[PDB]
């Protein structure tokens, strides 16, 4: 049950002025996608303040890639959900390495130990994480946050736009083209390249698609196939077959080094490391 | 749950190029607002059909308004939710004035037996359906479908433009501007002017909307005030302090005789009767 709205003063919508002449802002299933100028942060703060709304964060940090991790919480501290509950469950082989991040009001952390980036899919699986967040957000750890990344974001599924692809036409997505393996999509199918550094949803949806493609994967390696972009190629085969509540921009998932930064993107928010 | 939707060829989305230029498509809180060249019918009509939806309708027709049903019955039969099944409740004072109307496959009718316009919020909120049907529409029975009104309005919460408003600044929107009324919304407030005779949702929501607004009624009556636009003004502010998750355009809501047909409405679908 939600409680009313206070009363707020906001700009009106205009209705005869799009938000984006530039982009698509919702897909055909009439999942907004999720672009700067399109949403206003003070409604959206609100709903999700008033749920008492706590958001899972997901990372893996093993072997040398715990090195990224200092500059990726500090980062998240400054721009992931500000204002809001946030648990970090940071998965690592090393423990002892994790630095030591201050971390604001209402935002915890918690270390659990543990083919790496296709293994995630099974381990999210395992620790759906239903007892202690609304939902889960499942990321790269070789990353950092640069601007805003808030509750804009929360639905019940949601992909990213790979950034290598979102101009692209179908035939041009790097999909699992081998009719032999589970991730299969053929060459007239396909509505969008989801990056698989940057998923989501509700714990129950989240569970269900990394159940999905950790089962997939098992199916591959019974078979003796291996998908040619791993985690990633079984999640473009889940989202294909299950259209995402949301779909965010490119703005969520950069590389300014290789990419530069376009006319169309306003922020660029949650990037690759330098 | 929802299993997976099989394989299906479509045109692939064009994330750098608008799907409409001239209109605001998604509102400020993410819900999406539906125009013609939005939506793939086809991709929606797989998901709701994978989910068995049925879709009830509920109009009154009290007194002379009777007349009014043959027409919208057999005008519903050619274009309300074609293909789902639906369960038609029409509430009366005249059950033997309730036109014969051959229903298609899947679509029952039910006659309940029954200041008009403003009473349906008690009437519907007391059948709250929650047994029979996944949504609920609530419609004015003096309208007609002449075109394609399916799934794309299916959501938790919705509500209609106004034809008079949706060009309109919020200034000139005709909400109840007297703070002795529960309807009150301030000149400052307000994102559309949503329309009385077309609004829904899944079953708790539409009850708690109509509950809602009963209260409200209830307690202006009380206080010696009837709201400038009754149930409809009632209406604006609950969809005002709980954001609908979509909203139709006005091609679900018109009038031709005093609007003609404007070049941003691609389709006219429901239609006051000349
Ligand atoms: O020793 C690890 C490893 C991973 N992780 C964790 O796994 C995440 C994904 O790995 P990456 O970020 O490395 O992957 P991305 O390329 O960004 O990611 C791409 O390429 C991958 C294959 O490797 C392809 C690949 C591997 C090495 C170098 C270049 C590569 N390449 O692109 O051609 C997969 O296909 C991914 O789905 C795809 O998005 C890290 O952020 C850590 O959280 C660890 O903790 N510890
Ligand atoms: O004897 C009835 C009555 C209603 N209904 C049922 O109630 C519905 C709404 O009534 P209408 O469709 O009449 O209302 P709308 O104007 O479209 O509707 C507007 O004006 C209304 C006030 O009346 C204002 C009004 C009343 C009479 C004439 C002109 C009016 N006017 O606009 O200035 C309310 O303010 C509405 O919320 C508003 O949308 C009908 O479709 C029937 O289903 C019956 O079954 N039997
Ligand atoms: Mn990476
Ligand atoms: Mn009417």
């Amino acid at each position: 049950f939600m409680v009313s709205l206070p009363r707020m003063v906001y700009p009106q919508p205009k209705v005869l002025t799009p938000c984006r002449k530039d982009v698509l802002v919702v897909t055909p299933w009439l999942a907004p996608i999720v672009w700067e100028g399109t949403f206003n942060i003070d409604i959206l703060n609100e709903q999700f303040r008033l749920q008492n709304t706590t958001i899972g964060l997901t990372v893996f940090a093993i072997k040398k890639y715990v090195a990224f991790l200092k500059l990726f919480l500090e980062t998240a501290e400054k721009h992931f959900m500000v204002g809001h509950r946030v648990h970090y469950y940071v998965f690592t082989d090393q423990p002892a390495a994790v630095p030591r991040v201050t971390l604001g009001t209402g935002r915890q952390l918690s270390v659990l130990e543990v083919d790496v980036s296709m293994r995630r899919m099974e381990m999210i699986s395992d620790f759906c994480f239903l007892s202690e967040v609304d939902y889960l957000v499942c990321v790269d750890v070789d990353m950092e946050f640069r601007d805003h990344v808030g509750v804009e974001i929360l639905t019940p599924l949601f992909g990213t736009l790979h950034p290598g692809f979102y101009g692209s036409s179908r035939e041009a997505f790097t999909y699992e083209r081998r009719p032999q393996s589970q991730a299969y999509i053929p060459k007239d199918e396909g509505d969008f390249y989801y990056g698989g550094a940057f998923f989501g949803g509700s714990v129950q949806e989240v569970q269900r698609l990394t159940r999905a493609c950790h089962q997939a994967m098992m199916v591959d390696q019974a078979n003796g196939i291996e998908a040619v972009w791993h985690d990633e190629s079984h999640l473009n085969k889940y989202l294909l077959r299950h259209k995402p509540t949301k779909v965010l921009s490119p703005e969520y998932l950069w590389d300014q080094q290789l990419l530069g930064w376009p006319a169309v993107l306003r922020k660029l928010r949650f990037t690759a490391v330098p």
